[PDB]
């Protein structure tokens, strides 16, 4: 059947609505294990870690392995990534104006794959981002603050109106309260504390 993408760039094409097809390129950061079919993945250019089921989604077409290897990396600075894990942040960043924004966040763990990035989200929108944050960390754009249910079917009641189901995929291991939403019809990885 298929091989073990994990590690591996890809690019494929992608329908959304009766849209034309546009093309991407990724890297492919995990295999879910509680459902192999999702991968999480980034795409170039944008700094969201994304869930698609790369082969039964039929909005995917032309999906091809690339042969390119990701440049490997040892990191900068292992006790500032160690001792930043799991803590919550404050992260500059400029926006598209040029002005300067500010959001409180929490770093989640290093990412897979790509060893300088970090799982990181944020208050004002909690799904799941990745940064070389050691560097924004540098550069003073980050400030640290002062301090089973994996498999699981379950859904967000959200007013007004309607609900959304999905899947409990992944245990933060900093935070083990902290978990990985896959909800159906949407490609965000989302992240809740479920106390
Ligand atoms: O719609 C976008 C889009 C457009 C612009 C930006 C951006 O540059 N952006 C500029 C940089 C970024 C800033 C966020 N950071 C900056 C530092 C701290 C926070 C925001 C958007 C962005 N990036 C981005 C993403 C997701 C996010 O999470 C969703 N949030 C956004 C706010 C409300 C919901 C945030 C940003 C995403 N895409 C692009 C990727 C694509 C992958 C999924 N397909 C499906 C199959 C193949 C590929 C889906 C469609
Ligand atoms: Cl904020
Ligand atoms: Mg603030």
């Amino acid at each position: 059947s298929r091989r073990n993408i994990v590690g591996c760039r890809i690019q494929h094409g992608w329908k959304e609505g009766n849209g034309p097809v546009t093309q991407w390129k990724g890297t492919v950061l995990d295999q879910v294990p509680v459902n192999p079919s999702l991968y999480l993945i980034k795409y170039d250019g944008f700094d969201c870690v994304y869930g698609l089921e790369l082969n039964k989604d039929e909005r995917v077409s032309a999906l091809e392995v690339l042969p390119d290897r990701v440049a490997t990396s040892r990191i900068s600075d292992a006790h500032l990534a160690d001792t930043m894990i799991g803590k919550a942040v404050e992260h500059m960043f400029e926006t598209e104006d040029g002005s300067k924004d500010e959001w409180r966040g929490m770093v989640l763990a290093r990412a897979p794959v790509m060893n300088t990035w970090f799982y990181i989200t944020y208050e004002k929108d909690p799904v799941l981002y990745m940064y070389q944050l050691l560097d924004d960390y540098k550069e003073g754009d980050l400030r640290i603050m002062p301090d089973s249910l994996v498999g699981k079917q379950v859904e967000y009641a959200k007013e007004d109106g309607s609900k959304r189901t999905g899947m409990v995929i992944h245990q933060v291991e900093a935070k083990p309260s902290v978990y990985f939403i896959k909800f159906d019809d949407d490609f965000h990885i989302y992240v809740y504390d479920l106390v």
